[PDB]
């Protein structure tokens, strides 16, 4: 259980390693959304028993996006934060590091499209992805004009919660809630998540098209809540890829971040996923 760092031309990288050496399967490597890092997005996952006994199986890698990690240093002013394409290839460092050659990436919203950039870049060294809350577009015009106006009477971490969670989950307001407000608002980084929100909202479009040259090439499955903020993006996103190799997980009752309110669920789609790729779990 060791954490380590990486110096890429982007900046240092931070990412934890679990697991007995594992030689013929591919490393799970995980990638979580703006405003949280390993521990606040994937750690109740990752630690729940069921999914304990999967990944036993698998060396985990846990990337912390530059910032985010725990006793993180606030950037300087000015700080010119990598794009989330400046991100993903940051990850051949990590791996080369560890002399790792394939992964299962796992990652939520801004996490899930840096993932599948690295698989479009480098699509031999991706045997699966699991991406939950992917929007594979630009932020449309329309859209921009909306979260400007938005922006005038809500704050950043506001804005950021309601890119996390549902809003009737926000108004819900429940202790899961409640304690993320705390995380997000408190952060004493929360300077430089401000800046992985704005290379989020700033991605150009993955492209996929079905039959096209633009293509994910192994098993994916699309996981999202129903009638939570990324739903569309992820219905949409599911029409554009490969039927035969894609699984679309649209859970009820699981809001905006299934893997912290199902992790249950979502550990056994995981299982039933691998299952489907070809490997034992
Ligand atoms: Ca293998």
């Amino acid at each position: 259980a060791k954490t380590h760092s990486v110096e890429t031309p982007y900046g240092s990288v931070t990412f934890t390693v679990y697991g007995t050496p594992a030689p013929a399967r591919p490393a799970i490597l995980t990638y979580h959304d703006v405003g949280l890092n390993y521990k606040s997005c994937f750690q109740p996952l990752f630690q729940f028993e069921d999914m304990q006994e999967i990944i036993q199986n698998f060396v985990r890698v846990h990337v912390d996006a530059p910032g985010m990690e725990e006793g993180a240093p606030v950037f300087p002013l000015g700080y010119q934060y990598p794009s989330l394409d400046q991100l993903a290839d940051m990850i051949p460092c990590v791996l080369q590091y560890l002399n790792f050659s394939t992964i299962i990436g796992v990652g939520v919203g801004a996490g899930a499209y840096i993932l599948a950039r690295y698989a479009l870049n480098h699509p031999d060294t991706v045997e699966g992805l699991v991406l939950i809350n992917i929007d594979p577009n630009a932020k449309g015009w329309m859209d921009w004009a909306a979260h400007k106006l938005t922006g005038l009477t809500s704050s950043i971490p506001e804005m950021i919660l309601g890119h996390l969670f549902s809003q009737e989950e926000l108004s819900g307001n429940s202790e899961l809630i409640q304690k993320y407000r705390n995380i997000i608002t408190h952060a004493p980084n929360l300077d430089n998540i401000e800046l992985y929100w704005n290379s989020y909202n700033n991605r150009r479009d993955l492209n996929f098209e079905r039959g096209g040259d633009i293509t994910l090439r192994c098993p994916v499955m699309l996981v999202v809540g129903d009638q939570a903020p990324h739903e569309d993006a992820v219905v949409e996103c599911n029409s554009k890829l490969d039927p035969t190799q894609t699984s679309f997980l649209k859970m009820a009752d699981s809001g905006g971040q299934p893997q912290l309110t199902q992790p249950g669920k979502l550990t056994e789609a995981f299982k039933y996923f691998l299952q489907g790729m070809g490997y034992m779990a």
